[PDB]
């Protein structure tokens, strides 16, 4: 797609909404694609947190949102 992150974000949000309907426990962290305004992926991708815990972050190729091999994953800005 020309805006792969934007498209994925919409789909993930829809899927999350559906999952929450039947979810056996309230999920307070989840991954929403972190998109730039052009519809691609920010180099940094972070888990969304709603529980006062830092989300995991990792680094991705902006054109596909796939984790860069050998790049770090930490609960903080990995400095991608
Ligand atoms: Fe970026």
């Amino acid at each position: 797609w020309k805006e792969p992150c934007r498209i994925e974000l919409y789909r993930v949000v829809e899927s999350l909404a559906k999952a929450q309907e039947t979810s056996g426990e309230e999920i307070s962290k989840f991954y929403l694609p972190n998109c730039n305004k052009n519809g691609f992926y920010h180099s940094r991708q972070c888990e969304t947190s709603m529980d006062g815990e830092a989300g995991l972050c990792w680094c991705v190729y902006p054109w596909n949102g796939k984790r860069i091999p050998g790049s770090p994953e930490i609960r903080g800005d990995p400095n991608c």
